């Protein structure tokens, strides 16, 4: 088995995107119970990363640099490992779209998936 | 009284975009107590927003909805005052640039200038 196959090769870890073919546990991170770990990621999801039905759902809602370099508790350390950023914050859901239950059960599905996981 | 028609057209949902004619306080939030209301900025920046000195340079490394998505703590109730998105994560800036060591300073401004505001 492996556990840092992630450390084989080099990517951006901005434009990190997981394939049919790589595993997306390698490529973000493994289910558990620890933000480290990663609270979103479902049993579908893992099997073909991108080539996943309802991916591009989440994408589309998704909030630009502006919030995210604008309340998201910008604060980081110069440290001689290199820099490292956090973030912190809240937004609300899309609630004036038709397709906004559907969104809202989509990604609880994920977040919840550890909880129905072997 | 409301009044308020402007809503009623179509604006951005999660793609906030100050322009000149706006401010940038209001597309965020007004710098305050509250963390979620962008405590941090710079006060040249709420000047004109998108057309501010250096403002590519933070869109440079955002990171993409595929790393926004999965490892950042991603946790949300679905309350009937609508489903309240909340997150907690790192990044690493983007280091190995030579344009790194400007953008550290630039991002700081904003940081330390709120404490500097009258």
């Amino acid at each position: 088995t492996k556990k840092s196959a992630a450390e084989a090769s080099k990517k951006p870890r901005q434009k990190r995107t997981a394939t049919k073919q790589y595993n997306v546990t390698q490529a973000f991170g493994r289910r558990g119970p620890e933000q480290t770990q990663g609270n979103f990621g479902d049993q579908d999801l893992i099997r073909q990363g991108t080539d996943y039905k309802h991916w591009p759902q989440i994408a589309q809602f998704a909030p630009s640099a502006s919030a995210f370099f604008g309340m998201s508790r910008i604060g980081m350390e110069v440290t001689p490992s290199g820099t490292w950023l956090t973030y912190h914050g809240a937004i609300k859901l899309d609630d004036k779209d038709p397709q906004f239950k559907d969104n809202v059960i989509l990604l609880n599905k994920h977040i919840d998936a550890y909880k129905t996981f072997p």
